[PDB]
């Protein structure tokens, strides 16, 4: 017997909101980095951290130049980020719905251990999670964003991490989907070790499958979400070098396998690569000779915004350099979206 | 850790078979009624069961003229009707591959009750089938297929009868891939009952999703495999009446769901529908607004030879006439499966 | 690859706390009513709710007579009754462990709808529970609880809530095992609706089924672990009549049927039963001639204290009276521990 | 909802076999060696292998002396040698039942390689076993037998393995009790490689997990199965050397996670051990100081009759010589089934 989960209001409202995020040419700046991981951050550019330096960040980083509005179609943003005001009297999410953007917000409360494992994690933040996504839905927020990590290993991933992580990414994307927050499914698996292009395609068709059988066992409204996977590439001690033509053709021979066509949009990450390479790679991806029917776009934390943090050194004075920088890499990577890119 | 079931050049004779089978205009003839329901079939035209009969029969589907040349790609035949031959000669493999026509065999040696269950059966045939898949690829086989039987009912299909039919027709598919043979996978869903078009879109969303679950498990190749599904279809005692276009939505919108597109082709049933309807149905599923990235076509048992076994009436010299009422709905059934169709 | 979850001095310290709390003719007693349920109980009484109301109440319970001393091998108890003393001095734990007791606590966040369903709620409480297990570890609680719920309907339980539920507990189990501390898995069985003792028996085998195979796939020591099932009773609105024997038969027989004999102890609930015809279920559940390897104890929250809370009335002066009919309730329940109770 | 598989009468029935086999005292003797099997052991002695041959080996084993007849209480038989009739006149179902003995038969069809794995292998044999299960219920046999077969490896066994394993035996389990047939669950786990206690513990838990798990979802009446497993034993090649109380501790610890005590009975493998050391770990297991709350008892193929294979040679004139030895051994075991057994 069928009970529906949504009503079609509800079914029209997140697949407006999910074909707003991935709309042709558009993508994802992940804004979203914590107080450690920004932390680190801020240390190898040798600034304190301070609730006004991170502001001043994300002020460089939210408002740019005009250019960047058919570029960027959504911002992740963190808990903080959402309630810090800009200089000019505008909150940040006013700041993003300004200029055409959508506002997210990362909600998960980051990973424990899982017993039994050789060093196999699960995600945390269930509790109170419809609430906070009433709340953040009042505030703007149209989106949010789970990140489970997945590690290639000896006999890892097991059963027991890929079910639990499945079974965990789709009780949060029931729990979004209640209260009108379109979720973005994101089973990253770690490019640490040593492993071809093989192993890493069959972790993922497995991960990934697993993932859209939790996602059916729980009722999801497949087209009101997204899926934020890794590109599928070799280990970082991994010996062989492989082409991007290979690299495009094993992640998109890895999606096809699985993902069915209901799903609006696919969101890579960048994973520790560089900031070139990711475009480069997002291009090859959007020229592979395949049928791929959904938005292949980017969400990139680190290949969008390294050089501008570099650029920017901590000083106001050059902000509008680091911001050029930025809003460079933002225009490659919408090319990168389209396959027109060319370095 | 990985170990390929397959090697590339058997990868690429799979996908090789399975593109030429679901060809862009053409189709799949099932002539593979066994001796009880031709039998029926014969019985209801008034004609005795004979080897003979069945065999008369048989010519005037296969030996029909040459315009259903694209048209029909594949033919399902049974265990018996690979060994007869046709009066000119040349054995039924043979007649088929001349003009342009792919060999089938159905495998399945029937249902069994499940017990514990409220009529829900399990599929047979799974001892031998390796040697019988060689067997059947050296007389000049190239595809398969197995019938699986869900009903719907009070809280049937339950969970034990979808998981056992997809873990067989997993099973089934490997066994046929290990030998070179394109399996087409048939979770048949019956009409029976009165349920509207909403149930029957959950029963084929979760009765699909638990199907390529077993796939994914079972490392089977999805590029050199064939879907074969019935038509999101109200039950035949249901008193709301549905237009073609909602019928066709239903369809498309379960299939998109699910259905990953790496497989190669959907081969619709026509599952107790009339003739003129089915075709009419199918136009209407290749008409539909959406994206579908794969092949939507026919194989039609009783809705491409009805007109045919009703023209013949058991006389020899009808035979023309016959074949030509089959050529008109070969023909109705090609343009049902590029859109183009109108009656 | 196995990689051990625990050492042997863990699983020697868990089987200690499992076979110290479940040990012949003891019982738990639960007094881990939450603000509202416990505020619905003294507004039965008609008492206003402040932490000296309950404070005194949880000292008529836990300071009564030294003939509960081989009564009561563990208390659970709230999150707010471990931080508050006795007007001795002590603080409740050190009441708990004065007289023999094992200090308890109450662990999960309540109950979220599960969406898609018909009414079916799964449980919450996951994060931080490393952290609160570890603080209360260090405040003398050596084992906890958890409660899942799961109603007999139409179509109910799916399995969908019976896969969350187990999933879910076998977490739970999984994060308090690793912080020393003895999990007591309760799926708790609703007795509203009318259905007979088969269809109650046939949902707990399922529950029961479904959960250990949970707990298999979350490598859990079983031998440090609790069952808080319910006992397989009819429901409220059905009209047939049974007899204890009936009732016992069925309760045992779904146990046996599912439960590994590793498990140390099972300790049953009220469920909404009298005061008498729990011991009286219990006497008959141990007075079963079946084999039956495991602890059969009580954990009764409301019928070991309603006649307690009943001649308290509020008033302090009755105190000693209320504290004897506890008593007397306790004794009885030791004797349904035993077999050797009759009224 | 619940629908019978079975009635009382035939759980009666089914109860009332398996509480006769396994009854204290007695075992199994697996004469169910197929041609090739016992063409090597025919081979090893040096005689031809002809039905004379064998029929006179079978009447060596099965018409010994009346001091085995609280000794063996059911023999499983081949196919054929249901047909084969002693030189008395009598057929070897008539001769097992007239000295109290019941008639099994092994009924599955060999191995088949599973797809994309490390050599495992699942089992066959599904097809008409309705029909053979009820012509072998009119010939005599009132239990069966089938064999899985799971190796341990690298990263054998996977998930593909033990859930194909399990689902194939509780299918077979379903069809033979529908016929009235206790079915005899046998998952084998292969001595072979070099692994120590620990891992062989970890997979048999696993392995018996998801097969009672797999039970469970067929509706099996499990106080009318039995169940075969192996031993917790050391590798081949393992050079660690364990007593014989580790290895009985190992075995039951195994057995108390999984096993709930509804199953009637535990018939243990030799499983490539000689002949002594399995009654000597048999009387090691039974004389372990944990609650075991079913029959251990054995079911040995090679170690009943190896001493009578080698004592026999071929030649009619030894036979009763031959059988003593085969005597001696039964009488062993049969105190080996009490843990009154001393070498």
């Amino acid at each position: 017997h069928s009970h529906p989960a949504l009503t079609p209001e509800q079914k029209k409202e997140l697949s407006d909101i999910a074909h707003r995020i991935v709309a042709p040419g558009k993508g994802i700046l992940a804004a979203d980095e914590s107080t450690g991981s920004i932390a680190k951050r801020l240390q190898s550019i040798g600034t304190e951290n301070t609730e006004e330096n991170r502001r001043f960040y994300r002020q460089l980083l939210l408002t740019a130049d005009d250019r960047v509005n058919p570029c960027i179609g959504g911002v992740i943003l963190f808990h903080e980020t959402l309630y810090q005001k800009a200089d000019d009297g505008r909150p940040f999410p006013q700041v993003i719905k300004s200029k055409g953007g959508v506002v997210g917000i990362k909600v998960d409360k980051g990973v424990v251990p899982l017993a039994g494992t050789n060093g196999e994690t699960t995600t945390q933040g269930l509790d109170g999670l419809s609430e906070r996504c009433a709340q953040y839905k009042k505030d703007g927020a149209d989106f949010a964003k789970w990140r489970c990590v997945l590690k290639i290993g000896e006999h890892t991933p097991s059963a027991l991490a890929i079910m639990e992580n499945a079974n965990v990414l789709a009780r949060y994307a029931s729990i979004c989907q209640q209260n009108g927050i379109v979720p973005i499914v994101e089973p990253e698996i770690l490019p640490d070790g040593d492993h071809d292009l093989k192993r890493c395609q069959y972790v993922t068709e497995k991960v990934l499958a697993a993932v859209y059988k939790a996602l059916s066992d729980h009722h999801i409204y497949l087209e009101g979400t997204l899926l934020k996977p890794n590109m599928v590439t070799p280990g970082h001690a991994c010996t062989q070098k492989y082409s991007h033509e290979e690299i495009a053709m094993a992640t998109v021979t890895a999606l096809r396998r699985t993902v069915p066509p209901a799903v609006t949009g696919v969101t890579f990450l960048s994973g520790g690569q560089s900031e070139e390479e990711a475009s480069i790679n997002l291009n090859a991806i959007n020229k592979c000779p395949l049928l791929k029917p959904w938005a292949l776009t980017f969400s990139y934390g680190r290949a969008l915004q390294a050089s501008a943090l570099k650029a920017w050194g901590g000083k106001k004075e050059n902000l509008k350099a680091a911001q050029e920088e930025y809003v460079k890499r933002a225009l490659a990577n919408s090319l990168a979206c389209q396959g027109k890119y060319t370095p």
